[PDB]
């Protein structure tokens, strides 16, 4: 319900200190939360392949992005998390100037996303697993939980679509 309304959100993200709006990309963070105040920030995502805004191929980690930024993309997201003391798997999106090198605030998905295995391909994680064993108060101890990013991964979505006459579904066997 914090997270559904557009501006119920916003309030959360200012109180969790994170940049909002005061050529855009999309750069999330996946972050896992075990529901009793702590939260950790598993890795980035770029989401800015989209069609009329639907997502179409996802990568990680974001390209031409620095340190300093996604290293305060990551905290800032870990307080978000924490300040609601979430539960299981969310994701913080957001707008990301590439040249200002910004970024800030669009939303929180508080659920799974699609584009979630590209970050299980370079961490090893089995999300699904540790969102199982987080909902049954079981959590992976998360502050000695070291998280190790290794190499580069990509998604594309194959869709029973028609690009030539505007992506019309495609129904058959």
């Amino acid at each position: 319900r914090k997270l559904g309304l557009k501006h119920s959100a916003r309030e959360i993200a200012e109180r969790a200190k994170v940049p909002l709006v005061p050529n855009a990309r999309h750069v999330e963070i996946q972050m896992m939360g075990d529901g009793f105040g702590k939260a950790i920030a598993i890795g980035e995502r770029d989401c800015s392949l989209q069609r009329r805004n639907q997502k179409v191929i996802e990568e990680t980690p974001a390209p031409n992005l620095p340190e300093a930024t996604r290293a305060k993309m990551r905290a800032a997201s870990e307080r978000l998390g924490s300040l609601l003391k979430y539960k299981c798997a969310g994701t913080v999106e957001f707008i990301y100037d590439e040249q200002r090198d910004e970024f800030y605030f669009l939303e929180v998905n508080a659920r799974l996303q699609v584009e979630h295995p590209i970050t299980e391909m370079v961490t090893g994680l089995d999300l699904v697993e540790w969102m199982l064993r987080i909902a049954a108060n079981d959590s992976p101890d998360f502050d000695n939980t070291k998280i190790e990013v290794s190499g580069a991964s990509i998604e594309a979505r194959l869709y029973a679509e028609n690009p030539v006459k505007d992506f019309r579904p495609s129904p058959g066997q």
